[PDB]
């Protein structure tokens, strides 16, 4: 039962996984002037046209919206990626207030949002043996702040009072998450790791510069959702982003 609360939260979870005190933890700042523009890294292609949603789950942590990744329908490809990436699931990291909760952060700034879209390499066949790799996974990282709404989200916070609470899920096919990117694909990447349990250091990460714009009446939706489950004192799902972790041995590549 790790979480987010002060007895279960990140200072916490290197007590049943090590591994949260390793040599590639994400998230991380992301110093800009620390961060070097790479010519080496290829043109980033995000084919999500193909995309075929499935449902949205309430994991009791964040809430994802899961894909058939049965075949190479969304993909990620380019940048500084080897190979095709299969999208299996996004998902949001959120704060109690509006300057708060990114994972990542830029130049020690805190974003209201993150939206995680999640990409395992199709070399290894499945998720699960992907994440016994050190490129495995890559994720691609959208900062989210507030002010205009974003019109591609509203089906999303329109379904959550049907997925309120922990282990409820509710059909979600036909969303299109395209709707979710900003004009730019500007990026910086860096290796790194799940950012929560198992905290696998799987991840190729990818981070874009544009954040998108969402209506303090979008995330304030986010922030009705409940971490516990049905019938159990209500806890609502606030600040379940973890701090940024020790950069170490690592290079943050721009490509811009
Ligand atoms: C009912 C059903 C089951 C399986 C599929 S599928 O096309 O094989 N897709 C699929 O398994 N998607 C999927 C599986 C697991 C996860 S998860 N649990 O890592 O969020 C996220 C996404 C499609 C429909
Ligand atoms: C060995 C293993 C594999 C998978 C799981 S899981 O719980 O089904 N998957 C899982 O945790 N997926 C996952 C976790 C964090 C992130 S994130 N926030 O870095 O984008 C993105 C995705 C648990 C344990
Ligand atoms: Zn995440």
């Amino acid at each position: 039962h790790w979480g987010y609360g002060k007895h279960n939260g990140p200072e916490h979870w290197h007590k049943d996984f090590p591994i949260a005190k390793g040599e590639r933890q994400s998230p991380v700042d992301i110093d800009t002037h620390t961060a070097k523009y790479d010519p080496s890294l290829k043109p980033l292609s995000v084919s999500y046209d193909q995309a075929t949603s499935l449902r949205i789950l309430n994991n009791g942590h964040a809430f994802n919206v899961e894909f058939d990744d049965s075949q190479d329908k969304a993909v990620l490809k380019g940048g500084p990626l080897d190979g095709t990436y299969r999208l299996i699931q996004f998902h949001f990291h959120w704060g109690s207030l509006d300057g708060q909760g990114s994972e990542h952060t830029v130049d020690k700034k805190k974003y209201a949002a993150e939206l995680h879209l999640v990409h395992w390499n199709t070399k290894y066949g499945d998720f699960g043996k992907a994440v016994q790799q050190p490129d495995g996974l890559a994720v691609l990282g959208i900062f989210l702040k507030v002010g205009s709404a974003k019109p591609g989200l509203q089906k999303v916070v329109d379904v959550l009072d049907s997925i309120k609470t922990k282990g409820k899920s509710a059909d979600f096919t036909n969303f299109d998450p395209r709707g979710l990117l900003p004009e730019s694909l500007d990026y910086w990447t860096y290796p790194g790791s799940l950012t929560t349990p198992p905290l696998l250091e799987c991840v190729t990460w990818i981070v874009l510069k544009e954040p998108i714009s969402v209506s303090s009446e979008q995330v304030l939706k986010f922030r009705k959702l409940n971490f516990n489950g049905e019938g159990e004192p209500e806890e609502l799902m606030v600040d379940n982003w973890r701090p940024a972790q020790p950069l170490k041995n690592r290079q943050i590549k721009a490509s811009f």
